[PDB]
C-alpha cells in the first residue's frame, strides 16, 4: 500500500493511463496489431519525421511522392478499413502532430513496462519529486489568481477550474539549470501539453523538436514555447468533453535579454546577447500587477492593451532554444468547463 497523498496517486494513474494511450492510437487510425504500444521505437519515430520532411521537399519542388507516402505508412502502419495520399499541408501537419504525441506515448509505455504498490513503483520511474500545494497557502492563492486573471477574452469555449496544484522537482534539473539560475528576467510561465505526454515530460523534461521533423508550424522555429496567458497554453492540452481534465505546467524560464518580434521568424541561432524570443501580443498582463513568487516574476495581472497594434499575435509567447533554460516548478490539474 502506497503512502502517497491521494491527489499524487490520482495524478500517477492519469499519466500512465494505457487506455488513454490506446484510445489516442485508435483516433490516429494506427493499426494496434501491426504497431502495438510495445512496438513503438525512438528510431522508428525519428525516421518517420524524416519522411514527412522529405514529403514536403518533394511537394514544394506523382510516382516520387507516392513512394514517400507509402514508406511512411510502412514505417507507421495504419488501419483505414484506402490510405489518404500525403500531398497537402494539412495532411503532413496531422501526421507530425501524431508523431509528436507518439514520441511521449513511447516514453510513457517504455517506462511502465520496464511486492510494492504499482503506483509507488511507477511514481519512482518519473524521477520527479511531487508534493501537493495546500489550498490555504500563499502559493495556492498566487497560482489561482494567475489562472483567474490571465484567461483570454477570445478563448471563450471553456472556463478553467483548479483541481490540484503540485510542486515538482525533476531529478537533475537543478544541476542542468545552474548556469541560468542567476540570469536576469526569470519568469513563471505556462506550458500546456496533452495528458498522454506528461510521463515523457516529467521523466525527460520539456524538449525541442528533433532536426528530422518538418520546420513548418513553428512560428519562432524549433524551441520550447510558453505563454503568460493561461488559456493560450490550456488550448494545447487538447482537452474535450470526452476528457475535460487537463495538465498544465508552470516553469521558471530564464529569458534574459528577449529578442522581441512582432511576426514569424524561424530562429536557427538567436542574435548574440539575446537569450530568448518574446512574440509580442496585442494584450499583455498589466505589468504593475507583477508579483514575486520566491524570486521569480509572476505576470498574473489582468490583460490590458500592450499598445503594439502592428503584430501577428493576439497574446505574448516566449521561446527558449536551450532545454537547460527551463526549471519546472508546478504542475496543475485543471477542469475545463466547456460551454
Ligand atoms: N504549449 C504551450 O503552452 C504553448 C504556449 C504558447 C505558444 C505555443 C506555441 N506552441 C506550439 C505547439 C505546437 C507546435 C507545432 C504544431 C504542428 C506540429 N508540431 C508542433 C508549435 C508551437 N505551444 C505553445
Amino acid at each position: 500500500k502506497s503512502k502517497l497523498p491521494k491527489p499524487v496517486q490520482d495524478l500517477i494513474k492519469m499519466i500512465f493511463d494505457v487506455e488513454s494511450m490506446k484510445k489516442a492510437m485508435v483516433e490516429y487510425e494506427i493499426d494496434l496489431q501491426k504497431m502495438p504500444l510495445g512496438k513503438l521505437s525512438k528510431r522508428q519515430i525519428q525516421a518517420a519525421y524524416s519522411i514527412l520532411s522529405e514529403v514536403q521537399q518533394a511537394v514544394s519542388q506523382d510516382s516520387q511522392i507516392l513512394d514517400l507516402s507509402n514508406r511512411f505508412y510502412t514505417l507507421i502502419p495504419h488501419d483505414f478499413g484506402k490510405p489518404p495520399l500525403l500531398n497537402n499541408a494539412d495532411s503532413v501537419q496531422a501526421k507530425v502532430e501524431m508523431l509528436d504525441n507518439l514520441l511521449d506515448i513511447e516514453v510513457a509505455y517504455s517506462l511502465l513496462r520496464g511486492s510494492k504498490d504499482p503506483i509507488d513503483v511507477n511514481y519512482e520511474k518519473l524521477k520527479t519529486d511531487i508534493k501537493v500545494v495546500d489550498r490555504d497557502s500563499e502559493e495556492a492563492e498566487i497560482i489561482r489568481k494567475y489562472v483567474k486573471n490571465t484567461h483570454a477574452t477570445t478563448h471563450n469555449a471553456y472556463d478553467l477550474e483548479v483541481i490540484d496544484i503540485f510542486k515538482i522537482e525533476r531529478e537533475g534539473e537543478c544541476q542542468r539549470y545552474k548556469p541560468f539560475k542567476q540570469l536576469h528576467n526569470r519568469r513563471l510561465l505556462w506550458h500546456g501539453s496533452r495528458t498522454t505526454n506528461f510521463a515523457g515530460i516529467l521523466s525527460q523534461g520539456l524538449r525541442i523538436a528533433p532536426p528530422e521533423a518538418p520546420v513548418t508550424g513553428y512560428m519562432f522555429g524549433k524551441g520550447i514555447y510558453f505563454a503568460d496567458m493561461v488559456s493560450k497554453s490550456a488550448n494545447y492540452c487538447h482537452t474535450s468533453q470526452g476528457d475535460p481534465i487537463g495538465l498544465i505546467l508552470l516553469g521558471e524560464v530564464a529569458l534574459g535579454n528577449m529578442y522581441e518580434l512582432k511576426h514569424a521568424s524561424h530562429i536557427s541561432k538567436l542574435p548574440k546577447g539575446k537569450h530568448s524570443v518574446k512574440g509580442l501580443g496585442k494584450t499583455t498582463p498589466d505589468p504593475s500587477a507583477n508579483i514575486s513568487l520566491d524570486g521569480v516574476d509572476v505576470p498574473l495581472g489582468t490583460g490590458i492593451s500592450s499598445g503594439v497594434n502592428d503584430t501577428s499575435l493576439l497574446y505574448n509567447e516566449y521561446i527558449v532554444y536551450d532545454i537547460a533554460q527551463v526549471n519546472l516548478k508546478y504542475l496543475l490539474k485543471l477542469k475545463f468547463n466547456f460551454k
